C-alpha cells in the first residue's frame, strides 16, 4: 500500500511472512499451543527434539527394547508438547514416523526463524511493514518479466518436466522472481571455476522461505536423523520439476507453493543407483547423482547465463536396476548453491 515494491513481491512478503499459516502448521501437528506457542519456539528445545529422534531411530534399527522406545517417544511428545484430543501419541517405532517428526521439526526451525524476524526490529517505522519485513529477508527480489528469455526458458523447463504420471495436478506459473540472498555471490565465486554448472529445482513449504531466503539453503545438522535422506546429509535438487514440487506439501487447500532454481556447482558427479548414506565424497567427486530411470533428454540442453539447463523432455536413460524414478543432485557444501529464481507455483489438481 505505502510500499515502493511491485505487488507480486508485497504479495510474496505477505505469503511467506504470513503469522496465520505459522499457527495452522502448527495445528496441523497436533503442537499443544498452550503449552508451546508460536513464540516461544527455541532452537535448542528442537536440537534436543532432533535428537531424541535419533535415538529413537537408533533403538528400532538395533532391537526394539519395546520399554526404552517407548521411553524415548514420551521424552519427545513431553519436550515438544501435543493435544491430539481423543486419540493417543501415535508410538515412534519406525522409519516413516521419525521421518515424519523430523519434517515437522526441519519446519519448525524455519517456522521460528520467520517469527523472531518479523517480531525483531524496533517495531515502529514511518515505512509500511512489507517493505521493511522485505528489508529483513536481506535478498534483492525482481519480477522477471513475461516476456524474457529467461520466463520462457524456465516456463518450458516446468512443461516439460511435468511428469505426466503419477502427478495429481497440472503446474501453472504464477511469477518468476529473480533472487541474490547477500553474501551468495562471494561465497559461491570459487565454486564458479567447476565444470558442470546446472539449474535444477528445490521445492520446500512455503512457511520455510523466511528462513531460506535469509539463511540459504542448509543442510540437516548431526542431531537429526538421516531416515529419509537417501544419499545423506546433503542440499537436494532434482532436474525435473515434479519431483521437486513433491517436497512443496501443497494440497487441494492450498495450491500455491514456492519451488527454487538454484545454480549448483556440480563438478565431477558420484553416480548412484541405489541409497547410501554419504558423509564425506571420493577423491576429486564434488557432488552425487541419483541415477533415474527417466532423465531429460540431452539434446535439448540450453544455457542461461552460462549455466545448462536441462529442460529436455523426459526420455529413458541407459539405466536398468536403479530404486530412482528421477534423477537426484546432492552437494555436501552449502557454498555450492547460487540460488537464481523463486516461482510462485498454483497446482491444479486434476
Ligand atoms: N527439496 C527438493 O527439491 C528435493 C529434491 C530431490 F530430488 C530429493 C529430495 N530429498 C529431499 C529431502 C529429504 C528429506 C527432507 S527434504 C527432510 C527430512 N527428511 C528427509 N528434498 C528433495
Amino acid at each position: 500500500s505505502k510500499s515502493k515494491l511491485p505487488k507480486p513481491v508485497q504479495d510474496l512478503i505477505k505469503m511467506i511472512f504470513d503469522v496465520e499459516s505459522m499457527k495452522k502448521a502448527m495445528v496441523e501437528y497436533e503442537i499443544d499451543l498452550q503449552k508451546m506457542p508460536l513464540g516461544k519456539l527455541s532452537k535448542r528445545q528442537i536440537q534436543a527434539a532432533y535428537s531424541i529422534l535419533s535415538e529413537v531411530q537408533q533403538a528400532v534399527s538395533q532391537g526394539s527394547s519395546d520399554s526404552q522406545i517407548l521411553d524415548l517417544s514420551n521424552r519427545f511428545y513431553t519436550l515438544i508438547p501435543h493435544d491430539f484430543g481423543m486419540k493417543k501419541p501415535p508410538l515412534l517405532n519406525n522409519a516413516d514416523s521419525v521421518q515424519a517428526k523430523a519434517e515437522m521439526l526441519d519446519n519448525l526451525l524455519d517456522i521460528e526463524v520467520a517469527y523472531s524476524l518479523l517480531r525483531g526490529g524496533s517495531d515502529d517505522s514511518s515505512k509500511d511493514p512489507i517493505d521493511v519485513n522485505y528489508e529483513k529477508l536481506k535478498t534483492d527480489i525482481k519480477v522477471v518479466d513475461r516476456d524474457s528469455e529467461e520466463a520462457e526458458i524456465i516456463r518450458k523447463y516446468v512443461k516439460n518436466t511435468h511428469a505426466t504420471t503419477h502427478n495429481a495436478y497440472d503446474l501453472e506459473v504464477i511469477d518468476i522472481f529473480k533472487i541474490e540472498r547477500e553474501g551468495e555471490c562471494q561465497r559461491y565465486k570459487p565454486f564458479k571455476q567447476l565444470h558442470n554448472r546446472r539449474l535444477l529445482w528445490h521445492g520446500s513449504r512455503t512457511t520455510n522461505f523466511a528462513g531460506i531466503l535469509s539463511q540459504g539453503l542448509r543442510i540437516a545438522p548431526p542431531e537429526a536423523p538421516v531416515t529419509g535422506y537417501m544419499f545423506g546429509k546433503g542440499i537436494y535438487f532434482a532436474d525435473m520439476v515434479s519431483k521437486s514440487a513433491n517436497y512443496c506439501h501443497t494440497s487441494q487447500g492450498d495450491p500455491i507453493g514456492l519451488i527454487l532454481l538454484g545454480e549448483v556447482a556440480l563438478g565431477n558427479m558420484y553416480e548412484l543407483k541405489h541409497a547410501s548414506h554419504i558423509s564425506k565424497l571420493p577423491k576429486g567427486k564434488h557432488s552425487v547423482k541419483g541415477l533415474g530411470k527417466t532423465t531429460p533428454d540431452p539434446s535439448a540442453n540450453i544455457s542461461l547465463d552460462g549455466v545448462d539447463v536441462p529442460l529436455g523432455t523426459g526420455i529413458s536413460s541407459g539405466v536398468n536396476d536403479t530404486s530412482l524414478l528421477y534423477n537426484e543432485y546432492i552437494v555436501y557444501d552449502i557454498a555450492q548453491v547460487n540460488l537464481k529464481y523463486l516461482l510462485k507455483l498454483k497446482f491444479n489438481f486434476k
